[PDB]
């Protein structure tokens, strides 16, 4: 399987950084701070494809944690999800990992492709979770990437 390490930033142009072991959280960051931003290994998994749309999977750069959506308390929820080291990443990322990513106006949204029309999403507000939501209104579902060595 075929992987880039990249970061990532919201079109309000937050970053993303830990909030515990199991969550991520938006924050505009500058300067010295940058470097607790979150590196993800962006990896090339088996989908459904087209021009535009492109199945990824999103696990943190050298950790054994991937963006995964499940349902939780009934409701599409983003968690960050541990696996066995030894298996992952691979090229068939079971459903609950993968990712459409989609081009639209210059910018990424991150559908997910167990849950259609829900996407990783950002508050306006400073210091929230980041989340799985199923709306596209004030919450944040547009992306850059940023290319790291
Ligand atoms: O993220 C930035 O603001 C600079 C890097 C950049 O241009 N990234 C980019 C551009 C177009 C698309 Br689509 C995704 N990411
Ligand atoms: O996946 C895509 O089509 C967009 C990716 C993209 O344009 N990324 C990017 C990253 C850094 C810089 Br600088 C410019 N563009």
């Amino acid at each position: 399987v075929r992987s880039l390490n990249c970061t990532l930033r919201d079109s309000q142009q937050k970053s993303l950084v830990m909030s515990g072991p199991y969550e991520l959280k938006a924050l505009h960051l500058q300067g010295q701070d940058m470097e607790q931003q979150v590196v993800f290994s962006m990896s090339f998994v088996q989908g459904e494809e087209s021009n535009d749309k492109i199945p990824v999977a999103l696990g943190l750069k050298e950790k054994n944690l991937y963006l995964s959506c499940v349902l939780k308390d009934d409701k599409p929820t983003l968690q960050l999800e541990s696996v066995d080291p030894k298996n992952y990443p691979k090229k068939k990322m079971e459903k609950r990992f993968v990712f459409n990513k989609i081009e639209i106006n210059n910018k990424l949204e991150f559908e997910s492709a167990q849950f259609p029309n829900w996407y990783i999403s950002t508050s306006q507000a400073e210091n929230m979770p980041v989340f799985l939501g199923g709306t596209k209104g004030q919450d944040i579902t547009d992306f850059t990437m940023q290319f790291v060595s």
